[PDB]
DNA sequence: GACCACGGCGCC
DNA sequence: GGCGCCGTGGTC
């Protein structure tokens, strides 16, 4: 089809690009190719070819944008299909699935790389050119924002490594304890690790008695609210409770993070993915850095090993109970409203009802412990759920679920407008247009349906905080540059600067307006800001 | 070696 | 409700 021409392309070419692994921070380039006019231009030796680009424009152009600053490139990211295509429907989340659906196939050669994004960009514009609000998002939104996550990703951020070494070691040998019981108990040694072998220990051996079965093969499961509720039957429980928060710390962060670190950059270096969620919100992925610890003693151990380049200082910010504002605004509930306009906190006011203490006794895990209330019931847990979670009698873990929405009445026919609307439509929508379709809204099934319905009306809620964030990123990140501040880290509603001691205050302060003034609501937003060293101590 | 489903669990 | 990653038990 496409003309053979030699590199380098015409301006405003498409890039398709091969990598020898799919994390930019660690590819090698491979191969370098562009398309444009019925030509393809083949780059000889894709490193140099790299400087002749102006723009990275393509599918996936982020990560090829992060691989060119990776080698003190400044090629940014501009269009890409994929964003177009996730805006049109989020379930687009992988070039393979998009290049089927809208007019190609995704191999492994460059030239057809960059053949396929001139053509489905041509296609998805097409399908996106009439949807004014999908567009808006497009421009003013996920195009700028994926020059804004290049920089974050080819910047990472630094990881106090020897602490975790020597972490690791006293880990081990608590675990060594924790398991050297376990199989005291038990009358001989098996692999704990293998929930298989435990369920067998648990329940054929111990006796115990079997609370509840896993989803898919239906075994007798061992996960922590099975134990948790069986924490008095035999005291081999606690023990196992212990084993597996101090394994999952060891396994999941304690040992793999040191070893990511770039040999270039002295520092960690996680992927922000912009097309991978059904809500609008990013995700985070090798490593994820979006699931740092942060509940347990260990698990802020952990945390502190994420730490501010030498003279600099983190400055993390954090927005305040960002999605039941959005509902306030959304809803136009005038009592959910007041709340934030009087500047009430009600997972304060949850915890001091859950643990029944004074408005001033709640710390920070009792509050934490009243978030999962909160936002469970808001999106549909059962009165019996929430019995098991507190847990408290049945009827009265009902009559919570009763006064939450007789408090907030206009949340139920907000929650009944946006299903209806789902049903009719077939998608649901934030504040901003970004669309979700949830075609089980109609399922005979009554389970299908119902989880459908949770997920349908969930998705204006978190998908509005999503854009919100972006959007302040957007804004925020070039006065950045201006000041000599970094934006290192996302996760959801916060978000994790680097700034040089001297002004990092300043920087503090300015992040905060800009995060609160990103888009006014019916009430407004707050930003919680804390600076320190380290992540943990940056909070707040 | 790579990949898979699963159970399980870390965060928002 | 929304994610991504772990080890196990597998397959190939
Ligand atoms: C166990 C469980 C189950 C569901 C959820 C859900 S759905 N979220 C959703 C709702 C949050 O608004 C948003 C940001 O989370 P954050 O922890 O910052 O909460 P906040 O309300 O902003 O409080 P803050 O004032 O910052 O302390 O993510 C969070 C945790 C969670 C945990
Ligand atoms: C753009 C720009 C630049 C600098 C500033 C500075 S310096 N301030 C300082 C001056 C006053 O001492 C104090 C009053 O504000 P408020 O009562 O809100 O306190 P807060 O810290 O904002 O708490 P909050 O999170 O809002 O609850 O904040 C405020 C806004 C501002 C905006
Ligand atoms: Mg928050
Ligand atoms: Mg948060
Ligand atoms: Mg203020
Ligand atoms: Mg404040
Ligand atoms: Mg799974």
């Amino acid at each position: 089809a496409l003309e053979e021409a030699p590199w380098p392309p015409p301006e405003g070419a498409f890039v398709g690009f091969v990598l020898s692994r799919k994390e930019p921070m660690w590819a090698d380039l491979l191969a370098l190719a562009a398309a444009r006019g019925g030509r393809v231009h083949r780059a000889p030796e894709p490193y140099k070819a790299l400087r002749d680009l102006k723009e990275a424009r393509g599918l996936l152009a982020k990560d090829l944008s992060v691989l060119a600053l990776r080698e003190g490139l400044g090629l940014p990211p501009g269009d890409d299909p994929m964003l177009l295509a996730y805006l049109l429907d989020p379930s687009n989340t992988t070039p393979e699935g998009v290049a089927r659906r809208y007019g190609g196939e995704w191999t492994e050669e460059a030239g057809e790389r960059a053949a396929l994004s001139e053509r489905l960009f041509a296609n998805l514009w097409g399908r996106l050119e009439g949807e004014e609000r999908l567009l808006w998002l497009y421009r003013e939104v996920e195009r700028p924002l994926s020059a804004v996550l290049a920089h974050m990703e080819a910047t990472g951020v630094r990881l106090d490594v020897a602490y975790l070494r020597a972490l690791s070691l006293e880990v081990a040998e608590e675990i060594a304890r924790l398991e050297a019981e376990v199989f005291r108990l038990a009358g001989h040694p098996f692999n704990l690790n293998s929930r298989d072998q435990l369920e067998r220990v648990l329940f054929d051996e111990l006796g115990l008695p079997a609370i509840g079965k896993t989803e898919k093969t239906g075994k007798r499961s061992t996960s922590a609210a099975v134990l948790e509720a069986l924490r008095e039957a035999h005291p081999i429980v606690e023990k196992i409770l212990q084993y597996r928060e101090l394994t999952k710390l060891k396994s999941t962060y304690i040992d793999p993070l040191p070893d990511l670190i770039h040999p270039r950059t002295g520092r960690l270096h996680t992927r922000f993915n912009q097309t991978a969620t059904a809500t609008g919100r990013l995700s985070s992925s090798d490593p994820n850095l979006q699931n740092i610890p942060v509940r347990t003693p260990l698990g802020q151990r952990i945390r502190r090993a994420f730490i501010a380049e030498e003279g600099w200082l983190l400055v993390a910010l954090d927005y305040s109970q960002i999605e039941l504002r959005v509902l306030a605004h959304l809803s136009g509930d005038e009592n959910l409203i007041r709340v934030f306009q009087e500047g009430r906190d009600i997972h304060t006011e949850t915890a001091s009802w859950m643990f029944g203490v004074p408005r001033e006794a709640v710390d920070p895990l009792m509050r934490r412990a009243a978030k999962t209330i909160n936002f469970g019931v808001l999106y549909g847990m059962s009165a019996h759920r929430l019995s098991q979670e507190l847990a408290i009698p049945y009827e009265e873990a009902q009559a919570f679920i009763e006064r939450y929405f007789q408090s907030f009445p206009k949340v139920r026919a907000w929650i009944e407008k946006t299903l209806e609307e789902g049903r009719r439509r077939g998608y649901v929508e934030t504040l901003f247009g970004r669309r979700r379709y949830v075609p089980d809204l109609e399922a005979r099934v009554k389970s299908v349906r119902e989880a459908a319905e949770r997920m349908a009306f969930n998705m204006p809620v978190q998908g509005t905080a999503a854009d919100l964030m972006k959007l302040a990123m957007v804004k925020l990140f070039p006065r950045l540059e201006e000041m000599g501040a970094r934006m290192l880290l996302q996760v959801h509603d916060e978000l994790v600067l680097e700034a040089p001691k001297e002004r990092a205050e300043a920087v503090a302060r300015l992040a905060k307006e800009v995060m609160e003034g990103v888009y006014p609501l019916a009430v407004p937003l707050e930003v919680e800001v804390g600076i320190g060293e380290d992540w943990l101590s940056a909070k707040e």
